[PDB]
């Protein structure tokens, strides 16, 4: 357990508060405003690094709980769990290749970890034993988001959105489903009204109830969204396009505003307590953009930034990009430091409470210390 719960959202989110693990430092890489509530004096020194080969969906990457135990799978079907001094904990095998996703941390130190295998499996945290398993008609192509009774949201690569219940195979696990016209881009996040959002490359803008799989309404566009939206305490979301525009719509579907990213949008988002929503560009920069749709600043990297940008307590974002930096910078957009390292930085950085950064790339898991 740490010092003060994990909360999913701060006076300007509004995602639906789901059964998470609130003892954990960052039980969820998305489906959260992606500002920590802990600070970071990390300085650019590297604390210690390990050989995790991965292909994470739109920048899926590590967990941690409550002791700062860092989970993490790697595409040769492995799922590590690693001690804050980089030792391994435990190791589970034969768990999904090719692509990784995120070990969620849900309520009971269940780790939910959706598997390439077409499996949802359910994990013990603390030893790494396969509890059971769910069945999924197609490959995952999400993270696990859980619902406020602990329902799981995924989308399959059939073009499905799966509501499945946190229950044993002793009963029906479909809580609904719902087939989806394209293969599914934007990954499932829920906004406190309960409303569960998706996209396909069919260019379908998707708003469902969660309750009953049902379509509240939808939206076509001239080109498909992708990643994980952020949603404010309005109920607005915020998502990225292939068209090379952020779009805000409301939770009625109402063109809020859109602003330009001078090329496709190539990470999820975050949301700090004022407003402000950051996403990465194929243009090479992350983008400060404030709630009423004026950018803030713009850094600018040689390369794609594919990370989901991570905000702490004071404001400083951190990144990386396919220039193979890692990226920190404060709130105005100044750079303080950067790392050079040997490939594209793409898994979504976290931070654990004594300010120690994790980020991922194709080939390695880094991790700044304090100074």
């Amino acid at each position: 357990a740490a010092e003060t719960v994990f909360k999913q959202n701060h006076a300007a989110s509004g995602f639906l508060a789901g059964r998470y693990d609130a003892q954990a430092m960052s039980p969820t890489m998305f489906n959260w405003s992606r500002e920590s509530r802990f600070t970071s004096t990390a300085d650019g020194a590297l604390k210690w690094e390990k050989n995790v080969p991965a292909t994470p969906q739109n920048g899926a990457g590590a967990a941690v709980d409550g002791d700062g135990t860092v989970f993490i799978q790697s595409k040769d079907g492995k799922l590590t769990a690693y001690h804050p001094d980089g030792t391994v904990k435990w190791v589970t095998e034969n768990l999904g290749t090719t692509y990784t996703l995120t070990p969620v941390l849900g309520t009971n130190g269940v780790i939910y970890l959706p598997s390439h295998d077409k499996k949802l499996y359910f994990i013990d945290k603390e030893t790494g034993n396969i509890l059971w398993s769910v069945p999924l008609s197609g490959a995952p192509s999400s993270d696990a988001a859980i619902g406020p009774d602990g329902t799981l949201y995924v989308s399959t690569l059939d073009n499905y959105i799966y509501a499945i219940k946190p229950t044993s195979p002793s009963t029906g696990t479909q809580k609904w489903k719902f087939k989806t016209n394209g293969v599914v881009g934007s990954a499932p996040v829920l906004a406190s009204n309960g409303t569960l959002y998706t996209a396909t490359y069919n260019n379908i803008f998707y708003a469902i109830n969660s309750g009953t799989g049902q379509v509240k309404w939808s939206k076509t566009t001239s080109n498909g969204f992708k990643g994980y939206p952020v949603i404010d305490r309005d109920g607005t979301v915020y998502a990225g396009n292939q068209d090379g525009n952020l779009y805000a719509y409301t939770s009625t579907g109402a063109v809020k505003w859109t602003f330009p990213l001078n090329g496709f949008s190539s990470s999820s988002l975050a949301i700090d307590h004022n407003g402000n929503v950051y996403i990465g560009s194929g243009s090479g920069e992350l983008f400060s953009i404030s709630k009423t749709g004026n950018m803030n600043w713009s850094f600018y990297t040689d390369g794609p930034v594919r990370t989901a940008p991570l905000i702490d307590a004071d404001g400083n974002v951190y990144f990386g990009s396919d220039d193979k930096n890692v990226y920190a910078v404060d709130a105005d957009g100044n750079e303080k430091w950067r790392y050079q390292t040997d490939s594209n930085v793409i898994s979504s950085p976290v931070l654990a409470e004594d300010g120690t950064l994790y980020v991922g790339t194709y080939t390695k898991l880094l991790a700044f210390g304090a100074k």
